C-alpha cells in the first residue's frame, strides 16, 4: 500500500534527475509544481503508466536554477509555469509545411505567432539562450510546438491573445546574437547642421516609420532642430533589415524584397499574413496558399536581406 516508481525530474529536459515517487501522495506533495508534457499534475497522484517518464519541475535549489538561468537566460521565477501552461496549448496545434516552410493552422489568435515563425525561416539569426536555439531547430524541422510555447513565455503573453509581430520580433532579436550588427545614420537641415549617429545591437537592424528601404537610404523627412530635417542611411552591416510602419495600402515586388507582414482590421484585434518572395509572389495564411505575380494590400513589416551598404549620397 505504500508503492513507488522511479521518474526523471528536469528544468530543461537535457539534464535529467532520477527520483522516486511515493504513489501515495500527489507529485506537488513531493516536488512542488510538476509538469508532465505541459498538463499541470501537481494536484495528480502517480500512476503505473508514468515509470522512466519525464518532468517539469521548478528550480527549488541552486543547482536546479543554474541549469534552469543556463538554458533559458531568464531568473524570472515564474517563467517555466508561463511556459508549460503555454506548451499545454500549443503541442495541440497544427504544423503543415506550407510552401517549403513550417506553419501554424489557425488557433487561438496565433496568426501573428505564424508570421514570426515564416519569417524567422527567412532570415540568418543566431539565437543565445539554448532552450531558443534547440526549440528552433526543432521548428525548422516541423514540429514548433516547443518553439511557439518560449516565444509566448519570452513575450509574456498567453494562449489566444493576438500579439504584435514587430514587438515579439523585438523581443526575440533581444535573445539573438547581433554584436556585430552596425547602422549608421545622418539627419541634416536646412538650417542646421549633420548630425550623424551610429546604433549597434537590435536597434540597428529596426525600424518604425516607412516600409520601403531605398525610402530610407534616399531619405525621410522628420521632425527640435528647425523644422522637418531629413534621415537617411550612411551604412548597414547586418544580414537582415526590418522596415515597419503603421499599416497601409502597399505594392510590393517579387525580387525587391525577402517577406512582409500584411495586417487586416483594427489595431489589436486584426489579423496577420504573411508575404513572402521565391519565383513569385505567396501569400501564407497560417494552413492556407495563395499565388500572385503581383500584390497590393496593407503591409506593417518588410524584411529585406542585407550584408553591407554604403550611400553614395
Ligand atoms: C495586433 C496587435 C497586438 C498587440 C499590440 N500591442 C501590444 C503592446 N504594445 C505596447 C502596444 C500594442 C498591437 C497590435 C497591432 O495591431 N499592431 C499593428 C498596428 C495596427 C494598427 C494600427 C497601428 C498603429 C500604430 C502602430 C501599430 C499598429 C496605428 C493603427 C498591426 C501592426
Ligand atoms: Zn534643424
Ligand atoms: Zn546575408
Amino acid at each position: 500500500e505504500v508503492r513507488t516508481i522511479k521518474v526523471f525530474t528536469t528544468v530543461d529536459n537535457i539534464n535529467l534527475h532520477t527520483q522516486v515517487v511515493d504513489m501515495s501522495m500527489t507529485y506537488g506533495q513531493q516536488f512542488g509544481p510538476t509538469y508532465l508534457d505541459g498538463a499541470d499534475v501537481t494536484k495528480i497522484k502517480p500512476h503505473n503508466s508514468h515509470e522512466g517518464k519525464t518532468f517539469y519541475v521548478l528550480p527549488n535549489d541552486d543547482t536546479l536554477r543554474v541549469e534552469a538561468f543556463e538554458y533559458y537566460h531568464t531568473t524570472d521565477p515564474s517563467f517555466l509555469g508561463r511556459y508549460m501552461s503555454a506548451l499545454n496549448h500549443t503541442k495541440k496545434w497544427k504544423y503543415p509545411q506550407v510552401n517549403g516552410l513550417t506553419s501554424i493552422k489557425w488557433a487561438d489568435n496565433n496568426s501573428y505567432l505564424a508570421t514570426a515563425l515564416l519569417t524567422l525561416q527567412q532570415i540568418e539569426l543566431k539565437f543565445n539562450p539554448p532552450a531558443l536555439q534547440d526549440a528552433y531547430y526543432r521548428a525548422r524541422a516541423g514540429e514548433a510546438a516547443n518553439f511557439c510555447a518560449l516565444i509566448l513565455a519570452y513575450c509574456n503573453k498567453t494562449v489566444g491573445e493576438l500579439g504584435d509581430v514587430r514587438e515579439t520580433m523585438s523581443y526575440l532579436f533581444q535573445h539573438a546574437n547581433l554584436d556585430s550588427c552596425k547602422r549608421v545614420l545622418n539627419v541634416v537641415c536646412k538650417t542646421c547642421g549633420q548630425q550623424q549617429t551610429t546604433l549597434k545591437g537590435v536597434e540597428a537592424v529596426m525600424y518604425m516609420g516607412t516600409l520601403s528601404y531605398e525610402q530610407f537610404k534616399k531619405g525621410v523627412q522628420i521632425p527640435t532642430c528647425g523644422k522637418q530635417a531629413t534621415k537617411y542611411l550612411v551604412q548597414q552591416e547586418s544580414p537582415f533589415v526590418m522596415m515597419s510602419a503603421p499599416p497601409a495600402q502597399y505594392e510590393l515586388k517579387h525580387g525587391t524584397f525577402t517577406c512582409a507582414s500584411e495586417y487586416t482590421g483594427n489595431y489589436q484585434c486584426g489579423h496577420y499574413k504573411h508575404i513572402t518572395s521565391k519565383e513569385t509572389l505567396y501569400c501564407i495564411d497560417g494552413a492556407l496558399l495563395t499565388k500572385s505575380s503581383e500584390y497590393k494590400g496593407p503591409i506593417t513589416d518588410v524584411f529585406y536581406k542585407e550584408n553591407s551598404y554604403t550611400t553614395t549620397i
